[PDB]
């Protein structure tokens, strides 16, 4: 188990494909809304905007799901 075990890691992708709805391998800023919200959270616009940008490793405004991984080793 790198970050957990096959478990969470497992829901991790289904995370994924909760944030990515449409499939086009790109996690959008408004998604983020969506994904941010849909654990249960409120997020504000600048949240969209900027949990994206913090978590970006590439600087290119989009997030995938080896740049949520990232993202979720810092989720501790
Ligand atoms: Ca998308
Ligand atoms: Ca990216």
């Amino acid at each position: 188990a790198d970050q957990l075990t096959e478990e969470q890691i497992a829901e991790f992708k289904e995370a994924f494909s909760l944030f990515d709805k449409d499939g086009d391998g790109t996690i959008t800023t408004k998604e983020l809304g969506t994904v941010m919200r849909s654990l249960g959270q409120n997020p504000t616009e600048a949240e969209l905007q900027d949990m994206i940008n913090e978590v970006d490793a590439d600087g290119n405004g989009t997030i995938d799901f080896p740049e949520f991984l990232t993202m979720m080793a810092r989720k501790m």
